[PDB]
């Protein structure tokens, strides 16, 4: 039933950019494990890779063990990755492409209006000129503007002329990946080298600076998903002026507690915060009587 | 069944100053009970705050016994204010401007007439030379100042140079404003420390006092709130001879004993006071009387 | 009970390559000395010739004896088509179709429907425009497309004409035997000979080169589809030259380090792998699946 | 093993053509010495009882000499035939005829049942369509195929209108003789004579060259036949097809010289060897089984 | 003993004539000078005629030369005929048939068992529908019928209704004897005279000369009935058949010098010759075999 809070009703469209995050995914297709969580994708590749025959059986009993050895998700991700399979510099290698190209395939299928509402908000957001950048296997944004009638341009970290062209506000009809692409898995980063190898250019550490400060973004995910280590490290060791950031988080309404905790988090790590609902299909309406106001005052 | 009075008339704008609350606001735009008086403003924020999730339970029920309790406007402010004001303050801090923008909201979008003619009126008292004071977060002068053309500004609080070269009279357009900035929230000038706050600059203070015993002051929308503590400061700082000096007012009433107890205050103020305009129409003729010629071809 | 391979699924008909290997016509006749395995092929059609009177014992229980060796045995048994026949090649003489003629025998009769629906599989491909090459001299595929009402055409890499029409996919009415089909003995092509014709015309040795680098292939049966003597020849120089290509290959899970060996040795030649415990009846029934996607991306 | 080759198999009845030589009459009656060779048939013209064969006891022994000489039997038989009835000329006689008939009559009695059997056979294919012609001096076919319900009709190069009316396979129920037969003694020549009535008609000469090319011709006792100067100028003469013949001679096979001497010569006429096991009563065996194959093919 | 030879065994009792002199009772018993040949029917009709005193010496004289000269019978025996059967009312006599009763006396003890035999056979085809012709006047088979226990119907061609019935087989056992006959005195001629008793019944004369063109006729012992003027006139000097005719004669090998030399002879005048035994028994013992022949193929 919610409202416009001036701070972003007054704020221009020109002004902002929006991280994307696990509540997309949950609109679309809420019943697979992994989408809902990182050790259920660790469960759901395991359960590939046993199919593939890639490590035995034994493998399978440590590997069930690893689903227990939560937190760091991202690491034990990478070695995962590394040991089932080699970071090759050639060869089109087999099955790990495969077990991705599986775990891909019948999310367009799911597509709900719920999701389509959020969509249509953002492509208008999208169309405004913004910046955005996603956390998620997941791309249904790209796919989903395609039937809206657009072309979307998704762009990944080591992809690292693209990050820079992203960060210098150059590219429209645009979509950056911390993770996961359709495109290729050896775009993907998980131990903490391949995320610093593309920070080792530096400048794009000073341009995530200028954003952090000079714009206003708003993000979609966990809320967590700004704890996740990269965007600890990313965004933190860019700005230490916790003082001087100008951006948002969007936080359930369900407990009282966990926004109200969640937003002295937030104000703590220098970040502001906006709630809403519990719901998973509340949002959508509430972003969008949000989104059309905003863009109609800013227009 | 309304009449002015000779001695206003008689004497030169350049002679005059008037002092006003919230019934002209009323006439700009009556359409919440916060425009009557600054109670509705409670309510107002109250729900705001709650609509937002800004408001929890027990702070909610503090402003719900503040709408009971009508303390001294100060006290109320005060109260309000600082359970309003979630903070850390070493990061720049927002939620209580954003309460302020959504209770507040633009009030071209509640416009009317009646007002905006009280305002053309007391205006040309000030291009003949007449002078003008005021309580409110209400900016709306500042609206037909700009449709007048008559360039004019709002003061409170942290310009006192400015405040003396008007009260010096070296400029005649300028909005002094009383409860501090509205910009400033958790600074808001209604608290002891607001007497003190005037103390800095007792020179402007002493241009009041000039202004007082030698000119004759106009009090429209006003009430009780020029016997609130920051008022009764003021006025014992302006004069002392209180009693003898020459000034008008107009007010209406819940009961009679409120006019019977407000006239001798007036008077020990040096204010005559006077009643008309159960609706809006009163003042504008009273004004048009006043005003001797529309047409300024005879004189 | 067991997964798809997306990166096989993904392909139109036109796109894909097929090869029938000795243990699918064993599958299309698993009763059948022509088809159990090379050295019982070379043991039964010599007792059959001695059984029609065509042979003496001498050379032919030596050369049993020498048959315990298990190698060489292929072109050996080119050399016995100089011992096997009394020899006249113009004359339109029998004893080398009299004993291939005794032996493509029973044809449809041992098929189970099983098989069948692999082999129905293949005809609507083929109908869709694919393309099929197979190591076994028999065409009891053509008979099975005659039993579901419609011609097929048997053909050899000695009827190099119609095997260049086959490969520009516009003679799919025709089946080709790269060891040339029963039918007419002399074609017979798993005799050097036939690897020198491949050469020959030109045209062949082309249609086989531009097909790996342009397509991909599917390929079924045993390590010996791969391993035996005119495949290892032809296709494995085409591995020997490289692109990093896709191509596919079916085994049965078996001996596990083999398999993994032998998919590393695949993969370094540009293939990828299928693999099941167990044998035939998901070989159907996985077929079948993959089928049906095929005639939906036809469609 | 006594099973059947392929090439001879794969014709229906109409296809195929039957030379019956003249151990196949032996074979069919061997009650009497007379039938059983060259050798038989000249001992024959001394098995007469009666005076008037026209020769000293010395002749006698000079022309069983002959015998022992393995001499110009066929011409030299012919001209000891004219020695025995030089009458006049071409004038009419008794005594030729009468010793003919004495050892040619009661032919039933003389035969045997498996000889029947084989005979079965020829009569069933040429109802369903074949054609049927012999060297042999004996209406053998005519009379058992009448204790079979058929009325068979005899020919000879005499009426050469009838050897073509047979030729055109309009004479169902007819039998021709080439040498000739008993019953029409005048039309009998061992003499070229007889070879020249066929040479002469070139209409019988192009039917049985057409069916020499196309068609199949088989031979059953013909250890002679291929090389009688009677065949060699009925067959062969005009046409050098030999390469693409499709004819078949079956022969008892024992040593392997039997077959190799055989096959050689044989296909420098067109003509294709066959096996059986052990003795001529295989050989029945095997012509019946694949008569009846021809018929259920032609029927 | 003699072998059959066929030719003559074909012939039916109403496909056979029979030609009789006395060659038949010569056989039958050669040591009576009545029977040897035609001369001695003629020298025992003269014995009888001067035994009963009634010829002059000069005529006497000359019939016994003529007898033994082989002189043309005709005119021998018809001078006789004539002489001893004068023609007018008054000078008239019987003495020719009286002759004729006393020259076939006592022929039933006369005949051989050989003989018996051969006239049993005889009369077993003529009850059987054998026909017989006859020069002898005689009674013969007529007594020979006697002995058997049958009778038979003597016939010449004068009594022309009795003979043209004989002649249409309508009177089978009756015998026609040509020259005359015992019963009839008148009609006993063998000349010109003759030739006009065939004619003086026109169709009597047409069913003779039909007889020798159509049917076989059979000689036997013929030692002048093949110069008898009557037959040869017509038969041998009117029929031009004598290469085709289907005639037999049976002659003795008292030499085979003399069956070569009446071989020629024979068939140069048209007969045509058939040889056996030492002496005359030997034709009785084929001619009854051959007797059942005749009538088991005429049944």
């Amino acid at each position: 039933p919610r409202k416009l809070l001036p701070s972003l009703k007054t704020k221009k469209p020109r002004e902002l950019v929006l991280v994307i995050g696990t509540g997309i995914s949950a609109a679309v297709a809420p019943q697979v494990p992994a989408l809902k969580s990182w050790k259920g994708l660790i469960q759901a590749l395991l359960d590939a890779a046993i199919d593939f025959d890639l490590l035995e059986d034994e493998e399978s009993k440590k590997f069930q063990k690893c689903l227990h050895e939560d937190k760091n998700l991202v690491h034990v991700a990478h070695d995962l990755i590394q040991k089932l399979s080699p970071r090759t510099s050639n060869v089109r290698s087999t099955f790990f492409k495969d077990c991705l190209y599986e775990v891909f395939d019948d999310l367009e299928s799911k597509m709900e209006d719920s999701g389509k509402q959020l969509l249509q908000s953002v492509l208008h957001l999208m169309e405004n000129g913004a910046l955005v950048l996603t956390t998620n296997f997941d791309n249904l944004l790209e796919l989903y503007a395609a039937d809206q009638g657009k072309q979307l341009e998704s762009l990944d970290l080591t992809d690292e002329k693209k990050v820079l062209e992203w960060a210098q506000e150059k590219r429209k009809l645009s979509v950056l990946h911390i993770h996961g692409v359709y495109t290729n898995p050896s775009g993907i980063v998980l131990h903490p080298a391949g995320y610093q190898n593309v920070l080792r250019n530096t400048e794009v550490m000073r341009e995530i600076q200028k954003l952090y400060e000079n714009k206003s973004f708003l993000f979609l995910g966990c809320g967590w998903t700004v704890d996740d280590t990269t965007f600890q490290a990313l965004f933190l060791e860019a700005v230490k002026h916790k003082s001087d950031l100008e951006h948002f988080m969007l936080v359930r309404r369900g407990d009282v507690d966990e926004f109200k905790k969640l937003r002295e988090n937030m104000l703590d790590k220098g970040i502001k915060v906006i709630s809403y609902g519990d719901d998973y299909a509340d949002l959508p309406e509430y972003f969008k009587r949000l989104t059309c106001e905003i863009s109609t005052r800013g227009t």
